[PDB]
């Protein structure tokens, strides 16, 4: 927790897992009570690891091709060598850029495989958009 | 077998053999008639073993089709 005199207290936080919020107790400052982590490890972990590997490959392809779309390499370097599949899933989900409603939908999914499938679908959608961007850019340079 | 605290009779069993009911004795409690065992043991075990292997492979393919519908 590093402190600055400019007016912003930038705190370096490394989180653990999501948890549900029962209700809201007003402040300020605000208060809210929760429970234990909602991330759970279900049965059939072979499919879990297969989906983890597939999502890792998909995100590697997504980041590598997205250089014209300004995707950083430190984000790709921070997802290698992970123990918890939830760690890899959330780390990749943060490093991929989309809206906040889809991030909320991902965080709602307590299933270890549902979150992976949703991230895979979002990455596929963004990669299709990227392919469309590449095709239209090729058309633009051809027109030039 | 045992009794659960919520008022349920639990019993762990393995089925022995199928049989045909001849007549129904009035109940409750229900009564059943039949035979002790009427199963058919394997004959020409080559085809039986081939079918067992094929069914094992087909069940592995059945369980391999799940991506968000995980099975034990």
């Amino acid at each position: 927790a590093m402190r600055l005199p400019d007016g912003t207290l930038q705190v370096m936080v490394e989180a653990r897992a999501r948890a549900q919020v029962t209700d809201y107790i007003p402040g300020p400052y605000l208060r809210a009570r929760g429970e234990v982590f909602s991330e759970i490890f279900p049965i059939d972990e072979a499919v879990v690891r297969v989906l983890v590997e597939e999502l890792k490959e998909a995100f590697e392809k997504y980041v590598a091709n997205h250089k014209s779309l300004r995707l950083d390499r430190y984000q790709l370097e921070a997802v290698k060598g992970t123990s918890d599949p939830a760690m890899l899933a959330d780390t990749i989900a943060y490093h991929a850029t989309w809206t906040v409603a889809e991030k909320q939908e991902i965080l709602e999914l307590t299933d270890l495989e549902a979150r992976l499938k949703k991230v895979l679908g979002l990455l596929s959608r963004d990669l299709e958009r990227f392919e469309l961007d590449k095709r239209v850019a090729q058309r633009v340079k051809e027109q030039m």
